[PDB]
């Protein structure tokens, strides 16, 4: 009975491997108590933890527990989930989109945090509850999903009219950049919280496309469970890191990769 | 009377010049009407256009004028005002924080674009009137200065807790990312509009870092209207910018480089 936890400041993503039968558990940080809780109810053969409140976890078990750095054990995990899923990558740039954004490079052989930026999932929940007053995850995010931001975000054909733009035209100007053209309309709590959404994924995206360019690699994996229930998010990063010439992957239970690595390291 | 214009997103920056005195003119892009009326009545020698609504001014003025690409004339008006300002900076990156923010590697020679973001002051107006429903930029800008993100954002050592973080602790971790944990207390006008300046400023400052490492540069150049009084976005930026190893920079009248490119181009 082997289990991997990375308790981080939102989501709690537990991985039970028992026999070669891998479990994926995902409670609240929320609800910490009720993990620790769980966790003393049974005996585990080895125990790994990782990721913010991983401590917390630990000071409240009443069973030996290993610690891992989060930035290394996600890099091991997901290797174990892309290799497992068919993709033989050379090298790659991996976003970690949870609460926050944590970017990394993968050369082959091992990972370097090479950025971070604060525009991640606790954004799309924050500033989201500021803006539609929603504290419930799913109904935010489903919400979400078919607002309109013409309204809302500014696109460069915008600023430059009938002018030729010197990049392409299309592309967003300025988000929340059309706000004060259309004070007249309504702004819709769901045109809003598309808003909310694309910014963030243009923010991790252009980020994203910046180091992949920088560390000459054209692989740019996406984990993290901010793109759970958000296909919206997924479609906003999928189509620009396309259109920045960038390769896009989407890794299956890619948001334990945190988790997974914590069980693989120890051994 | 020789004139440049960068007509922008948001505002017109006009700069005269007659006779090495110059002029530094701000009109708003939602009055352009205005400054073809104005450009019409005025006796110029040569004139140069750059930015979005260019070609508007252009099409509706009653006098030939030059237009050029604002990412030429930004680097030109710049390096202008840099030398100008006794800055001899051998490379730069620059960040032209307008409606949306461009930027920029200048290697001794020319420019080239590296990047870009939607994160300008553009956002500043625009989220900052779905969070407050002021469409007054000074008030709007003013009110921020008193503002306190605690509440809002959400930083490293709060993920962390007691146990060592990987990265600085002090580090905003998520913007917004409080919110959710303070749920109790009834977030200000101000607490929020701060944290709209605070997440513009962290992304324009983390892009801006991360192509100076990219482009091999320290010094980092900061233009544009957004930094007009708004003191919190300025500070923001420095700030950070120096805990990233980096140079600020701020160039007296930045926000005309484009204007003053313009009229030095050819
Ligand atoms: N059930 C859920 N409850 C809360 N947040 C969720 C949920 N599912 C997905 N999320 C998203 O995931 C983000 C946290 O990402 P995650 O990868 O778990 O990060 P961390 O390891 O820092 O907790 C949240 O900010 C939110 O966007
Ligand atoms: N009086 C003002 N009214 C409106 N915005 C202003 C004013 N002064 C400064 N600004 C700021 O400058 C930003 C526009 O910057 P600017 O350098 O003119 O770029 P652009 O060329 O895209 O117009 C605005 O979005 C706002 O944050
Ligand atoms: C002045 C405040 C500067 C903040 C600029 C943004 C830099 N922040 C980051 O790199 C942190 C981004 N987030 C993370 O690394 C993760 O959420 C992590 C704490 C590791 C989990
Ligand atoms: C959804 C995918 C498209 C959005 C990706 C965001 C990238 N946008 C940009 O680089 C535009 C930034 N803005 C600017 O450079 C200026 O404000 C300008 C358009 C020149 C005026």
């Amino acid at each position: 009975m082997k289990v991997g936890i990375d308790a981080g400041g939102t989501l709690i993503k537990i991985v039970q491997e028992q026999d070669n039968q891998r479990t994926f558990k995902t409670e609240l940080t929320k609800n910490i108590d009720q993990v620790v809780e769980w966790l003393n109810q049974q005996q585990i053969e080895k125990l790994c933890l990782t990721g913010g409140n991983a401590g917390v976890i630990a000071e409240n078990i009443n069973i030996p527990a290993q610690i891992f750095v989060e930035f290394d054990a996600a890099s091991q995990g997901l290797g174990i989930l892309l290799k497992e899923q068919g993709h033989d990558l050379a090298d790659y740039i991996f976003a970690n989109v949870g609460t926050g954004t944590s970017l990394h490079y993968f050369d082959g052989q091992s990972q370097r945090r090479v950025g971070g930026i604060g525009t991640g999932g606790g954004m799309i929940q924050g500033l989201g509850y500021l803006l539609s007053q929603i504290t419930d995850y799913k109904q935010l995010t489903d919400m979400a999903q078919h607002g309109d931001r013409n309204t809302i975000d500014l696109k460069v054909r915008h600023i430059y009219k009938d002018t030729e733009p010197p990049i392409p035209g299309d592309l967003t100007a300025a988000n929340f950049g059309h706000v004060l053209h259309h004070l007249d309309a309504d702004f819709t709590p769901s045109n809003k919280l598309a808003a909310v959404i694309g910014v963030v994924g243009e923010v991790v995206t252009t980020m994203a496309i910046t180091v992949a360019r920088e560390f000459k690699t054209e692989n740019i994996v996406y984990i993290g469970s901010s793109f759970h229930n958000n296909a919206l998010l997924r479609k906003v990063v999928e189509d620009y890191t396309v259109l920045r010439g960038c390769k896009p992957y989407y890794v299956e239970n890619g948001a334990f990769s945190g988790a997974i690595g914590a069980l693989y390291l120890e051994k």
